[PDB]
């Protein structure tokens, strides 16, 4: 049925699409896979799928995977580098791309499927994180559409209306009866631990997610909420909201993924189990559903709902993160740079749980530069910010 | 602007509905009401809403408001009587009706609206828990579109996806990625009261409603859960589900309205104040929105949501209602009959809380009558099921 390409097909998104067009092998047709380094799971994949291309970034990788498919028989082209990527994600044939690779190398790669007008299936933040701007105005000049992957942000998405989800971005909440967007989070390991504490708190708590495990990295954002606060400034762009028109809620459960207030009082939510497959199979087959091999929320078997609002003191960085995107991209791209510096130096046992948020302060109150005018210059400050934080750590850690 | 006739204006659902009129008189225009006796409300919604008609099923209530508008320099013109009132939800002008009339009456009422292919905001039980079926055909042949204002199935409305809302009841759910509908429903106030002591329930403890004050016959359904029975059969005809693609969860807080269960995983649901405001306004501005006056619900005040699956030890009526469905149109409209005669019975402390489902029970058991043909034919089914209610209350509330 709909053609795809997957950007980032061996990570855990990818995985998880696959598993979707596993499930529903007559609505989809990958077209193109687009990976990193692991050769061992991109041949798998492509003896599985029979991609017309296969494409690693890292030139030796492509080498090498070429002369596995070749071992295996499979006639998959096998391309490398960051362009063979981004034709991949601009095949005239290709009708979705799921946008899946992490951290800069996934600017380029989703702005060509953007150009190219195609259904966006997006799940990089660092898209709208550092380049919010740029990359709405592309989708709006192209018309592509785009569809939130995220958990939360495609419960949003679900539980907006018609009018808005087409023309995604550059439509009007309120002139659509939509009062605010509800950003649920579940609070961390740390939702209530005392203050006095969470200086001293470990790598190892710090990782450990209130009901289910993931990455480090992305589990230490979880507990200082710089994740929400990243999903934050990516539900401003990504449904044209205003600080009024947003809304940041502890669910402790995680069964609610998020919600809509609208104006007559009706709020709307989507909930369901902790599968990325469910928000995966909803952009893939919008506007109708599929089966995504999840299997049913069970009501019966849930702990009981609750909801809070974040304490600033407790969460500086969910704030820190609010008022940068009042302060623009510059802020945004830089605050979300520093943040992987001092979370990475968190694990690395080189400074304090707490410090991750006063570093990433630190380090935004020396930034002071211009507004990105294009992927270069949002690259360019978060060169820039890395090497800022880097050296606030050393200090620190000295 | 919508043009609009309020089948039942001086009622609770017709007063708020008046209510989400004051806050957009830009956007609603009142050309008629109807009501049946309570002349005084009437008055001042005419007074203030200058519709085009006005009409009373009481001759003689009509009369004094005839002149009592006139004395006060009206020009709504009244009129009276059943057909009036069916003409009003037919008249070429208008675009909505809300159905807010009660009971067998309004029967006819909302099907005048439905065979004029008018945007009916269906917000009166009997329609479908006696009519399903003859509605259902109806709408389906008038192409009229049918909003259900009721919280529950507003809620579950809210959550389906476009092409079911623009093609209610002739839309299949399996083929739009719905696998199923979770109706949910508070559980009344003996949802925990031992299963023995349900004989020796008051009426007044029935009639403490767990959440939200309100009616004594509808507290009583909510304890049974006949409320939720009857909207078990009402779903079913509205949104074309099978058995399989219902389910009926307890939810003590009555914070979320109901959900809906999706192909991937998803389940979408409808949250908000207990206020009948949002689900009016929400039918009235459809496919768009509009402020109803009720105010946000603070996520941060509320008990926290839990959620349980019915035993039907504890609500007998809520299985007997879903095994009327599977017999057609004259069980179900025998069984809300029934219902109507052994819950006032019980009011009046003629019999046990318990003697509500096995009473209504008995009466399914003796009902031969099969499935109506016509309104007409389900008004007879009705009255012979309250006679029959009737003589098994009067057996048991003297002989046994
Ligand atoms: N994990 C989750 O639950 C969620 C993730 N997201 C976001 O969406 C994205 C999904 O990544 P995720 O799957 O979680 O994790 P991974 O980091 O494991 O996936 C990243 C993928 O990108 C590939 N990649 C890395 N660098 C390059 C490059 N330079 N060129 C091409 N491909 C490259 C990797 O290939 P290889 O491994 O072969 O090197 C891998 O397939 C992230 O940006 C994440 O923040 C959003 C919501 C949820
Ligand atoms: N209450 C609620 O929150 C909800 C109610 N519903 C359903 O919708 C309907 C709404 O009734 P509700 O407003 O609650 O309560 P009421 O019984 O107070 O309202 C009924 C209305 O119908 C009028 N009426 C009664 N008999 C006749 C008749 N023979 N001809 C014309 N008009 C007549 C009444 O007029 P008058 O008083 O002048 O005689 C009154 O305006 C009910 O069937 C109810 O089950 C659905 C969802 C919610």
């Amino acid at each position: 049925g709909k053609q795809l390409t997957i950007l980032g097909s061996t990570g855990s998104i990818g995985c998880s699409t696959l598993d979707v067009v596993r499930h529903n092998p007559e609505h989809f047709r990958v077209v193109a896979l687009v990976a990193g380094k692991n050769v061992t799971r991109m041949v798998e994949q492509c003896l599985e799928f029979s991609p017309r291309y296969a494409v690693m970034d890292d030139e030796a990788s492509a080498k090498l995977l070429k002369t596995m498919l070749q071992q295996q028989g499979s006639r998959t082209e096998v391309l490398s580098g960051q362009q063979a990527a981004c034709d991949m994600a601009a095949l005239e044939d290709v009708d979705q791309v799921m946008a899946a690779i992490v951290g800069a190398a996934g600017l380029l790669p989703t702005l060509a499927a953007i150009r190219a007008g195609k259904t966006i299936l997006l799940a990089n933040k660092e898209s709208l994180v550092t380049c919010g701007r740029l990359f709405m105005d592309a989708v709006k000049q192209s018309k592509a559409q785009l569809l939130p992957v995220d958990s939360e942000h495609n419960a949003i998405f679900q539980s907006l209306p018609q009018p808005i989800q087409h023309n995604l971005g550059y439509a009007d909440l309120e002139q659509n009866g939509v009062v605010s967007i509800l950003l649920t989070g579940s609070g961390g390991p740390f939702r209530e631990t005392p203050l006095r504490d969470l200086a001293t708190m470990t790598p190892d708590q710090a990782c450990r997610h209130p009901n289910w495990s993931m990455g480090r990295k992305i589990s230490v954002d979880s507990a200082t909420m710089m994740n929400k606060g990243l999903e934050y400034i990516e539900a401003r762009w990504l449904f044209n909201a205003s600080a009024s028109q947003m809304e940041v809620l502890i669910h402790p459960q995680s069964v609610i993924h998020s919600m809509v207030r609208y104006q007559d009082g009706s709020v709307l939510a989507q909930l369901g189990e902790p599968d990325m497959r469910t928000p995966i199979a909803h952009t893939m087959a919008w506007p109708n559903r599929v089966n995504s091999g999840v299997k049913p929320l069970d009501f019966c078997k849930l702990s009981a709902l609750t909801f809070a609002a974040p304490d600033y003191d407790r969460y500086p960085c969910l704030k820190l993160a609010m008022e940068a995107f009042e302060q623009g991209q510059a802020a945004t791209t830089a605050l979300n740079a520093a943040n992987e510096i001092t979370v990475a130096a968190f694990l690395a046992q080189q400074i304090r749980f707490t410090d991750i948020a006063a570093l990433n302060l630190s380090v935004l109150e020396k930034m002071d530069m211009r507004e990105p005018q294009c992927v270069d210059d949002v690259l360019s400050v978060d060169a820039n910010a890395r090497e800022v934080a880097r050296k606030e750590v050393m200090r620190l850690a000295s």
